[PDB]
């Protein structure tokens, strides 16, 4: 039976039961972070259409270095409003997230938001509607497109007695075996204890 | 479910909300224009108004007000009692109070709600003496009633847009979540799940 | 109904359901305090006869400002001790506290004080004992008495967005109509805040 | 039937049936403090003997102002190492607590703490064995000795409504009579109150 | 009965029923710390053998200044993977803490961690598999090895009173006899009063 203690709330520290006793100085200088990418336009309503109208299909392609398989969101209905490609993406359930913000009345603007970490920068293409790809392109690789970075991917970086680490998500396993440290701000010589 | 790091910055959702992370600053709460009268009475009772008209109506007019509140005065008083109870009777955005500043010394304080799309022009109509009492204009910053506050709208940034509101209940930032802030604050995060 | 906050716990809040919802910006400049009069001179024992043991009955009469019927306290059973003055002050029940001091051993002294506020500082006359007088009586009238002021009467000062309050009392009601300030400390620049 | 409560959590309030309802502006300036000494040299063990050996009895006499008649501590041949001495002291249940401080390892350290006052700063003198009156005489009234003044003896000094009141302790009673207050900081305009 | 308080939670009290009432000025200037010690290489994974394949049993030998009898840990089973050595080390629950450190993908490090304290530098010796060795050695004496030290090993040094005090430890005891302080950081003029 192992027990784990933080000298900060801002540390959370849990074990598992092979973990072994010890006393462990923690430095957290980085917080993972998810790239997040909006359309530099903003549009009136949720329901104008950001794509072509004449067109009934197209695909939504996103590449991501950790993404072994390309993700395929088709929009088959010939509704391209953002509402529609909102709801496309987030129903694939698939490690990305469509979100709208109105920044003020009139003016809705798209975000697309993926999961932590520089693994999961975001390459977005789409076929079949140059209209819709003029809009949600995007290339982290150059760091060029027509969708803006608001947000940028970013790795966990910490210090465990004196052993640098760096990690996807800001859930740090690992560092050591045994235990699994939460990170939610950077801290300055945090003490983890763990007991038995 | 959803939560937030800060227990100033309050956080709800809907049912078909997407998950995420937010990273959130508050610049800037909202609000409420609030306009007091320069002098003050000795009683709430007395009568503020001319005397001698039956019925004068004090008009109030905001930008986000698409037909002006009409607050009629009829029954021949115009004590700050009848003045407060006549405007919030009508119980239409706009509230009325009394401030006593020390014994026999009383203020009347009217309040819109928050934002800038609420800033008050107020004129009375048929009494000139309650005219001089509470005229007020925003768009000048004029009249015979001082600005206690200043509306101000809210202010915020949101994974990096920028974001402005008329009252510190957040909706549609993004769409599914409801914010509430109460204190300005920095690099808060927020997570759906 | 409503809710109330304040920035600082320093500065305590209670509204009504009819308060007006706004912002107040909030500064304590003065804290009300009430008038505290004390004999000008210890005594060996609280027990031991403070007056003219001649005399069967005799009034305390102390007047104040906000008291429209003067309070007449009288000490009926020919006992003027320090315990018999307290204990027929107090059981009056009349915002006169009474209040003995062991300032050392065999050195205790009488203290009378009021509520908080300039309308309550006491002029205090003796009917009837010229030896209890020569010990109770005073007059802020013209700050003149046998007995001392330890503390001076004073008043609330505050400012509510620009207007200045004065009360008697710590307790603010009034400004506006619908809340209610408890001041335990001068504060600068603090934010009470009403919510539907 | 009557509750205090306090504008302050450095103040700690109580009542006793007696005390009638009123408001009290306190002000704390000066916490009482418990006069403490300690040896100034130190020695590898407690368990070595400190006094001299060549003498069959010794008696260390402590004086305190307010204590009426010394307290006398009376120690054999075998009773003068740093234990023996401490447990001494303790055994007498005198209002003199002896603690021994183990400052690193084979160094050791006798302390002497008083209750808290002015009335109870110490004159430490050794009857009859002058290696052990070397180790552990001391004078407060000229601040002076072979033992050094680790915590200097202090009155607590508090305000009243207007006041000015000096005791012995922290826990302060009959200011006003009818209530007990317990001082943990100094504070300024707080304000007690009972109903 | 006897409490405890402290002035700041940075530090933490516990005193026994006979300690002395009192207050004790405290200041606390160098917290302890273990010798924490790190391979050099790190590995792709925590099963690949990190010793010589060829031999059958080899003995880790750990010694300490405060400790009489060196402390021998057998490798003897057929398996000398990070994990095996991990275990290995921590089945001899002798004050000595094995971890293992993802310091990315494909980087495992090993980490020996000692109690803390200048008597529990370690000298690291590995007794017949010269590869384990190449490994695992260190000598604190020279401050010289195959690991390296990553945390220096010190002592807790701390002034109650006035008085100078060292530990082996972050736990404090008799400093006085009765009291027990925990010291989880530098803490200046921090006052702790013992109350009965």
């Amino acid at each position: 039976s192992t027990v784990a203690s933080s000298t900060t709330e801002d540390l959370k520290v849990s074990t598992t039961a092979g973990a072994a006793a010890g006393t462990y100085k923690i430095n957290v200088t980085q917080l993972a972070a998810a790239q997040s990418l909006a359309t530099k336009t903003t549009f009136a309503t949720t329901k104008e259409q950001l794509g072509d109208t004449s067109v009934t299909s197209r695909t939504i392609k996103i590449e991501q270095p950790g993404r072994k398989e390309p993700l395929e969101i088709k929009l088959d209905k010939g509704d391209t409003s953002m509402e529609a490609i909102r709801d496309a993406i987030n129903d694939a359930d698939s490690g990305i997230a469509a979100s709208i913000v109105k920044v003020k009345e009139n003016e809705f603007q798209l975000v697309l938001t993926a999961n932590s970490g520089t693994d999961n920068t975001m390459k977005i293409t789409v076929e079949g509607d140059t209209k819709l790809n003029d809009l949600l392109a995007y290339d982290s690789t150059t760091n060029t497109g027509n969708m803006q970075e608001l947000v940028k991917a970013e790795n966990a970086k910490l210090n465990v007695n004196g052993i640098d680490i760096e990690r996807q998500s800001n859930t740090v396993t690992d560092a050591p075996q045994g235990i699994t440290l939460t990170l939610t701000k950077k801290v300055t010589d945090a003490t983890v204890t763990v007991t038995k």
